[PDB]
Formats: C-alpha cells, structure tokens, sequence
C-alpha cells in the first residue's frame, strides 16, 4: 500500500504542473483580451 | 502516514490554484462579454 | 489513517466538481469567441 | 485499502477532465490569435 501512495503523491505533482500550464495560458488569455478590448475602445 | 501527509500537502496546493484558475477565467468572460456588447453594435 | 484516507476522497470529490464548473465555463467562452469571429467576418 | 482505489479512480478522473479542460484553453488562445489578427488591422 505504501508504494501506492507514493504513486499517487507523484501523480499529484503531475497534475499541479498541468494545473500550472493552464494558468500560465488563462493568464495569456486575459491580457490579448485585454488588449483587444482597448482596440475596439 | 508521511505518505498521507503529503497528499494532503498536494491536495491543499491543488485547491489554491483551482481557485486562480477560476478567478482568470472570470476575468476571462467578463472581458468576453464586454467585447461582444461592443461590436454588437 | 481510515478516516484521514476517506476525508481525501471527499475532498477530491469535491475538486473534480470545481473543474467541472470551470469546463462548462470554457465551454461558453469558447462559443463565445466563435460568435466574436462570426460578427468580425 | 479499498480507500485507496478511490482516491486512484477520482484522481483518474481529475486526469481526464484536466486534458478536455486544456483542449477547450486551445480553442480559446487560437480563435482570440485569430480575432486579433483580424482586428490588427
Ligand atoms: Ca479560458
């Protein structure tokens, strides 16, 4: 079981660097929209 | 037990940016939907 | 050690329905974007 | 033991809707390139 658990720690840690790869995009996402929103303004 | 610990840890951090995730993608749709009032018309 | 395991589940429970409120969001921005790109062309 | 199985099948799960939840970022990050393209100039 022990050795189950640690998989699983290691999953977790995968999944926050996906996590992480999203944000960095929404976080793109929000400043081109911003940016557009100034051209059409 | 540590083990267990950890994945608390993890989970913890996994909930904090959950949560920064969904603050950007409101910001997102606001952005949106003031973009589209705009145009239209 | 049970109970702590069993506090895990539910909370990652609980995760999964945060993601599934943000995906439904995506969904919309998506569409969204779309119509954006219809008005422009 | 069978607590843990949980805790791998919601984790399996959280996998799943983390890869449909990137796909739908594409989406967004290619059609908001595309709209400013449009819009410059
Ligand atoms: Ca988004």
């Amino acid at each position: 079981i022990e050795k189950q658990m640690d998989r699983v720690v290691k999953e977790m840690r995968r999944q926050l660097e996906m996590i992480d790869k999203l944000t960095t995009r929404e976080i793109e996402q929000v400043e081109l929209l911003k940016r557009i929103y100034d051209k059409l303004t």
